């Protein structure tokens, strides 16, 4: 593919807030514009080198949160991250929580999700001629899951080791009724709006793809509902221990994932029709 | 600020002899010259890429041992440190020790000290209009303390986990009247000349400053006083244990200090009026 | 020496098959010629970083297997290695194995060798003037020995911490006659073809050297002998836990090998005469 500056490679993306991007760390940053298919990604993806690891960052929202969980180019996302060569891919997401135990400040690395969006309008880069169904029956790196769990006890901080998104459609927050639904009858965990459909064209991307979500809320359970400045508040509250996690993690991914235990690192190879 | 080359950054700097830098470590080095306002630093400062890890090394005597601790420009250097953008600050030096188990070859990590010089010209940046008044009841950055003291478990090294440095004026050495001060009035535990200002100075410019001290000497406590022969001696045959530490704890820096276990890392903030 | 590219440096030397370097891993890979007083290297040394470590990737059969071990420039490939700057050199290699413990798919470790080569022309690198004679009593780097053994246990694999490499001259594999003299007689735990000279220039290179065997056969003592098409085929069917010990143990060499871990890293101080 096309880049400005030509040549540009990574090793490791890292989608999230802007905030998680540390100038201090990250070593000869470049600004890079990848052509994709499908236009824009929500931002420039900023390369550049931590701990000799080639790290690109992509804020999914936009600097300064312009872009809402519906309207953002998940598949130019995906794309522009895969053609510059990455490998693993860390999401650092908000989440509510379904149960008292995952606490707001809490982090939760998942391995389960129930897709409830409807208006993402592509969920795959697989239109045909080549049909493409890729297995997403365990759809998150277990390796990349174990070193974001890994990093998590090496720095004190409560990781819970699994978990169910369900992902809504948003962008506004649940009902109770709704809610109701998620935590007593489908037993989800944790919800949110962007891990759909992210997570399946990493996962035709060969991406060994991992979530690190960071709860902020209790969605309606508690006793005032959650709010938009709630979540907000809580992740900018979190936010330096979000990045001690990334840049302790990032350091140790200089190799490839274990294709044994990265559900996706072959998925082609009897996924297409 | 100006360099020459132009744009060279830093994230770690390594205060101490100039036998502390290897070239069968440090890649793609360059020497640069950092402008100041206070004119040159001691030498050239080496910046160069260690385990990824962006390194800038400055010889506080010179090249050759050339300035003796009264002579050395510290705003200049700690000034041209903090111009490359370096966040953590590792200094090596030599000291003498005032107890039996601080013994020659030991190295220690002081958490205090006690400012005994007279000459040093300038003890701050900030001559006004803007007063600044650094806390520095805790002077040492304890992040960068405990690493530190963890590479010295690794290696197998004797590494003292506290002690209270007397940092004289000199260059002559104490008559056995001042050592019996330092050592059974103040309670001190070792001795240096070169820690202030130093150590304010990078205080002030909110960095993440630490002292591996190499123990050379019993001051005059031993049958035969300290010599500069003696501290160059054991100094020189201790190097490569140093280095072992310095390159171990590096590689280690590609992140942040924690704020929380940096007590000049936002000095700023509180003390400027 | 004379490069070209010109100025190309490494830190890390790797010898073994083609299939050991990743593009996937090593960042800003280059192609580069290393003239040497012998002529032309196996191939193309492939110069790139991995977690910020300079390594130099050598196949010494050349990319698609075209040097058998006989016909091996091991002058040409050591010189350009040490011109490159490298400190450390891990050898990986494929062994017949001559006890029923040390299994095919196992790793070893060797500590000793026993030269039973007859034609591969120079031993050494000195001819004279100078007359060198390294003393080879521990011919392999104990610090690189340990740090292959340590990679081994975090990853979960077994690698046998000791063995005698018996080197024969080949290319036709041994007979019973010799296979019981080399098992039986002089007690050798794994054979194969391609140590010496190799250890021996390296050594005298003054490089810290180690070979990661895999054990590919048992020679002629399983019910079928060892042929060509078994090694290459269990070669290949371990090469990716080769990559992954490989991968995790350069990112810890950026420092310098222990000189009082590494029988060579001195060896002409007291070899010359
Ligand atoms: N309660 C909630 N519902 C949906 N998305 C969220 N993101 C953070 N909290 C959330
Ligand atoms: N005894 C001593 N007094 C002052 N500075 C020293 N540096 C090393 N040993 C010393
Ligand atoms: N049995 C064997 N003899 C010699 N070299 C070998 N390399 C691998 N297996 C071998």
């Amino acid at each position: 593919e096309i880049t400005r500056p030509p040549g540009v490679r990574a090793h490791v993306g890292v989608i999230g807030g802007s905030g998680l991007y540390d100038p201090g760390i990250v070593e000869n940053p470049v600004e890079v514009k990848v052509s994709t298919p499908y236009g824009n990604p929500s931002d420039f993806i900023v390369v550049g080198d931590v701990a000799g690891v080639k790290v690109a960052f992509l804020p999914r929202h936009g600097r300064g949160h312009r872009i809402p969980p519906h309207a953002i180019n998940y598949r130019a996302n995906i794309w522009a991250l895969k053609a510059l060569g990455v490998k693993w891919v860390i999401s650092v997401s908000a989440v509510g929580s379904l149960r008292e135990d995952y606490r707001p400040g809490d982090f939760v690395v998942p391995d389960q999700f129930i897709d409830m969006t409807k208006n993402r309008r592509h969920y795959t880069f697989y239109d045909g001629p080549v049909t493409v169904h890729v297995s997403m029956a365990d759809p998150f790196c277990e390796d990349l899951r174990q070193r974001l769990i890994d990093s998590g006890r090496r720095l004190g901080y409560t990781v819970h080791e699994r978990g169910t998104y369900v992902c809504i459609e948003g962008p506004r927050f649940s009902t109770r009724a709704e809610s109701r639904v998620w935590k007593d009858v489908f037993k989800a965990d944790i919800i949110g709006m962007t891990l759909v459909p992210e997570i399946n064209l990493a996962c035709e991307a060969q991406l060994c793809y991992a979530t690190l979500a960071m709860v902020t809320d209790y969605d309606v359970w508690a006793d005032r509902p959650v709010t938009a400045e709630e979540v907000e508040r809580v992740m900018i509250s979190n936010v330096e221990r979000a990045r001690r996690m990334l840049y302790d993690v990032i350091p140790k991914l200089a190799g490839e994932p274990e294709l044994e235990r990265c559900s996706c690192c072959r998925a082609l190879d009897t996924a297409a029709i």
